[PDB]
């Protein structure tokens, strides 16, 4: 049987400030439920230490969305609203299977876009430097289609092990910090004032597959988002 992620003591603080959606955006498990051990092939306890994430299908997800603590609500914050919003992550990203070209693993979101997606991508260029089986950052600088609407960065090459992240949003500004060591620095998120909306989520968001049947599967070794005011 499927070990549930609440068996360890490692996510809990977490899952009391999240809700699980799948295999879309609509609720899978409340933070009440999260907290009181459901699980299945989706969601489970990996290796013991792991909370892993799986989705097939296109722009399905299996994905951690940010609430009030303690049984809250949707939460939503600003960029601009004076405040260090901050998520730490520490991921497994194992060999993907054939047909899973880009999995969304840390977003900000709000009501309408995504601010910040990071994702794993099998194959792409960015500013005419190819890349293979790579961590990247998009952010959204607009809400248009045409690649001036975004900022789009190479952080990292996928490791076998485990890989740290942190977002921070101050100010109206982002930092991504990869392994220790901060990859993009105060990019500007100013578009954004005064969308009150935005929240962080987690997990497994799978993008563009070439085929549906495909499986992406991810592992949380430690995923927070970090309260500045206590
Ligand atoms: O190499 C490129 O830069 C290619 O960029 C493509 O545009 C991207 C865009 O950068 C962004 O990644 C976007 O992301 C969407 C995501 O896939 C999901 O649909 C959902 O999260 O919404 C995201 C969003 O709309 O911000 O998707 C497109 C994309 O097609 O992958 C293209 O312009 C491509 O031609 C170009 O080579
Ligand atoms: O296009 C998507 O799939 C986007 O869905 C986003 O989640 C929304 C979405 O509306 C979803 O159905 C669900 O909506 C709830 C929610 O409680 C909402 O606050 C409202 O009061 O009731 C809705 C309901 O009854 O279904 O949750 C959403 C949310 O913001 O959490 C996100 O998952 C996006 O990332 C995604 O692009
Ligand atoms: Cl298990
Ligand atoms: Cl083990
Ligand atoms: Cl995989
Ligand atoms: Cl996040």
């Amino acid at each position: 049987f499927l070990t549930a992620v609440s068996s360890i003591d490692t996510f809990l603080p977490v899952l009391n400030e999240a809700k699980l959606q799948w295999p879309t955006s609509a609720l899978a498990a409340s933070s009440e439920e999260l907290l009181g051990g459901y699980v299945g092939s989706q969601f489970y306890l990996q290796d013991g230490k792991y909370m892993q994430f799986q989705i097939a299908g296109s722009s399905n997800r299996c994905e951690l969305r940010q609430m009030i603590p303690d049984g809250g609500s949707e939460i939503g914050w600003a960029v601009d609203d004076g405040t260090t919003h901050t998520a730490t992550s520490s991921i497994v990203v194992p060999e993907q299977v054939d047909g899973v070209e880009e999995v969304t693993i840390m977003q900000i979101h709000s009501g309408e876009a995504p601010q910040l997606r990071i994702s794993w991508i099998r194959s792409k260029s960015l500013d005419g430097v190819a890349y293979e089986d790579f961590i990247m950052s998009t952010v959204r600088i607009g809400t248009g289609d045409s690649s001036d609407n975004f900022v789009k960065t190479h952080l990292a090459d996928r490791t076998a092990g485990a890989m740290s992240f942190q977002i921070d949003v101050k100010d109206s500004k982002l930092t991504i910090t990869v392994n220790g060591n901060v990859v993009v620095n105060g990019q500007d998120l100013s578009f954004w004032d005064g969308t009150d909306s935005c929240y962080f989520k987690a997990g497994a968001y799978n993008n563009n597959p070439t085929s549906e049947s495909a499986t992406a599967r991810i592992k949380f070794a430690a995923l927070a988002w970090v309260d500045h005011h206590h």
